[PDB]
């Protein structure tokens, strides 16, 4: 089992999004955050988004409503990636960059915290979503062989790049040391 990682939302009130991942080694590659449609923070962040003129609250409420009637088999296996921008950004705890918060069909409320960090370079499901919505691919687990990230996500083991002081470390070793690093900063937790 992996780790819990904390993403503070860049707004006036103190709100954070805990995310469960089996790949804490890829945290520097997180380019956006996705909440399940049923996730209690979706309407909350959406309203904040709108007041800042960054989202349409009714439009988000329409997404949630439509997605509640739909079924698991249809949501993540039959229907193409569908999602809405919430109008807010969260802070990647590893690098401190702001990343956009979205809600999407393919993330189920049942698994983990019902909220995920998205690493398109290294998770195919996230790759498809980023392809549809033009969200960035950021390689952090470089494979040894040649790989075209413009054609697909690489989900295997490798050596860290674009990852601050964790560069050059092998990815399975990096999981522990990045977790321990975040845990010591109160921004992550071992599971």
């Amino acid at each position: 089992e992996g780790a819990l990682i904390r993403f503070y939302v860049e707004i006036e009130e103190l709100i954070y999004i805990d995310v469960f991942t089996t790949r804490p080694d890829t945290v520097f590659g997180a380019t956006f955050v996705v909440l399940a449609p049923e996730h209690p923070l979706v309407p909350v962040l959406a309203c904040i988004g709108e007041r800042l003129g960054n989202a349409c609250y009714s439009d988000v409420e329409n997404f949630v409503e439509k997605m509640k009637k739909m079924s698991t088999r249809e949501r993540t296996m039959e229907e193409d990636k569908e999602g809405v921008f919430l109008g807010v950004y969260a802070t990647n705890p590893a690098n401190g960059e702001k990343i956009p918060v979205w809600s999407a069909n393919y993330v189920l409320y049942e698994y983990g915290t019902g909220a995920i960090m998205c690493v398109p370079a290294h998770d195919q499901r996230d790759w498809e979503f980023a392809k549809k919505y033009d969200l960035p691919i950021k390689v952090v687990v470089k494979p040894e062989g040649a790989w075209d990230f413009e054609k697909g996500a690489y989900e295997g083991k490798g050596t860290l790049v674009n990852s601050d002081g964790f560069d050059g470390l092998d990815s399975e070793t990096a999981k522990r040391k990045i977790t321990e690093w975040l845990q010591d900063r109160g921004l992550g937790e071992k599971k």
